[PDB]
């Protein structure tokens, strides 16, 4: 006897949405829904989703999140709401408190024991104290992940693990276009974005990969660089013009050196794009032999929200405490979200 | 901590890399075996092209129960052949002395439905042996967990296609002949096309059903000559193949699940005419589609290496004959160490 794994959305934005529609798809229930979005307060979840039929699901301000913990008996909360582990801790204590497993694809919580060592620290312990299991997940897990790791399985020696990787600012919310500087002209740029150079995704993902390849980080080197176009470009994300020469985003260089000595150099580029620009993710781990793999034009949307839910089962079954996936298994297609 | 201790049996052009890279690992090497008469009593370094020899006489197999008595060995190389019928006669002697093997047999992958009662027998011995046999190579990553991985990012699969090839020059007679190499048309539909044995991809297939827990409903397979419209040399076989012969062999792979889904696998091992690469391209076909591709794989050192980075996982599996979707991915290994 199977029963539909019991989920409540935090975050019914773009992704959020996404995640609606896909995880019914799957078989699973959406049993609460949370966002401080005015647009979004008070409205039917699966209206908000664009589904045709309303849930019975009223999106609750995170004022009310403690309210909807108690009574939607959740199996899983979906966090997908900021970037940083200081905007996500909120949310992930208020699962926690009420023993609820969690998974966000806020993109420091891939792997934020170094970024954040003192939030995760006690989420972990606050996890372990209430029997459930936090985690970091979305397009990194398998695409700046276990994708690299899967590769490195048939190689004879690492020297240099190198991956370009770019997305498109557009497709996700203001937080993201925030992070990268979207509109900045290239002055405020330098002084707020290049100049803090707070760590971008790909800092987390490398030392997410060292850790699950047993390496020790020594060093890790960060540049931020506006990217820039001859045109004009719309921001639909920020509602923002960008003329000529402003920033359309942000490409993060990121070295990791490791004690053992491989080097792990990321490329990260989230941007608007100029006509004919697509995502990307590609890599070549350096050594014996050479190994380069490309994804052709990645759904870096679809392929995010698609990988929090295969990752559900193995959520549940995890140990308690904040467990980064490193520590799991890589993620399995699972056809119905589903549990016993 | 010691070296694992590896019996290298076939040290043809695998086994010389194997011979080689597993020593670059840590890994000692204590038993070589070969039936070729120009390595028989030769120092299986001085084969493996080390300027130093080993200490390691390379013993025709009716001696192989006495290398093995002597070698105390945790682990044998199996590079011999492509089909259980084949590789039995070593396994059994590996299994028989308690000694874990591990073979780059293409069937051996997964050969539970093709070669079942062979399979069920070595899977018995190996048991009151306190040993595990298994079969691995490019096929474990770049026909497996790498599109298991995808699949751990997909919404939906309605379809998994796969392009490989290979050259048949880079792996020595046993291959080239399995692929109908030099064979005139009407040798090549007698011998290759109307007996439609497992290609390799057959086995393949099937491992990717096992690791994505899907139940076969069919399997199709066609096999075609490649052919040329210039001549091309084989060096496996030291001969000239004329414009019209068949140059290798294109197999067709159709596996169809009780569950929906189907995997279609092209898979060409044949000569090449001047600028002909390897490849390995597949697609997810469903929500969304993606692509991977792998640029001009280097097949023969993938082979290998993921044959070395599976040794700890192999000596820790339990005893019995354990294909590799029960494990989990191969990860990458610094050093082939073990306990005691
Ligand atoms: N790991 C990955 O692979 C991956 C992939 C895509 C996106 N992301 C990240 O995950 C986050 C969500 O992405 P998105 O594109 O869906 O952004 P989005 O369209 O802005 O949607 C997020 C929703 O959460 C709301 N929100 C923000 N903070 C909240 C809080 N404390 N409580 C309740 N609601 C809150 C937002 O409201 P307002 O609009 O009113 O702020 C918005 O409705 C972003 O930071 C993005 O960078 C990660
Ligand atoms: N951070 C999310 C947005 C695209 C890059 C990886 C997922």
């Amino acid at each position: 006897s199977k029963r539909p794994i019991r989920i409540i959305q935090w975050g019914c934005g773009l992704m959020g949405q996404t995640l609606i529609r896909t995880l019914r798809e799957k078989g699973a229930e959406l049993v609460g829904a949370i966002d401080h979005n005015a647009a979004r307060r008070d409205r039917d979840a699966g209206e908000v989703a664009g589904l045709g039929q309303s849930l019975g699901v009223r999106i609750h301000p995170p004022d009310q999140a403690d309210a909807v913990f108690r009574e939607a008996r959740a199996d899983v909360c979906i966090l997908c709401t900021r970037s940083i582990m200081s905007e996500l801790a909120g949310a992930l204590r208020v699962a926690a408190r009420h023993g609820v497993n969690a998974i966000t694809i806020g993109e420091e919580a891939f792997y934020p024991w170094t970024t954040s060592q003192a939030l995760t620290e006690e989420l972990d312990q606050l996890a372990r104290a209430n029997d459930c299991t936090l985690t970091g997940s979305g397009f990194q897990d398998v695409f700046w992940g276990n994708l690299i790791t899967v590769l490195a399985g048939a190689t004879h020696r690492i020297d240099r693990i190198v991956g370009l990787t770019q997305y498109n600012a557009d497709d996700y919310g203001s937080a993201l276009a925030q992070k990268h500087g979207v509109g900045l002209d290239p002055e405020t740029f330098a002084a707020r974005i290049g100049a803090s150079n707070s760590p971008s995704y790909v800092w987390n993902s490398n030392e997410w990969l060292c850790a699950q390849l047993g390496w020790r980080v020594r060093d890790i080197r960060q540049q931020l660089l506006p990217t820039t176009h001859t045109g004009t470009l719309r921001s639909a994300s920020l509602g923002r013009e960008v003329p000529a020469g402003h920033a359309t985003g942000m490409k993060a260089v990121v070295v990791t050196e490791t004690h053992e000595g491989p080097v792990i150099e990321t490329h990260c580029v989230g941007k608007l794009y100029a006509p004919g620009e697509v995502d990307l993710n590609e890599w070549t781990l350096r050594g014996e032999p050479d190994t380069t793999v490309t994804i052709r034009q990645p759904a870096t949307p679809a392929l995010t929200c698609a990988t929090v839910l295969n990752r559900l089962p193995q959520l549940l079954a995890a140990p308690p405490g904040f467990v980064t996936t490193d520590r799991f298994t890589p993620a399995t297609y699972v056809s119905r979200l589903e549990t016993e």
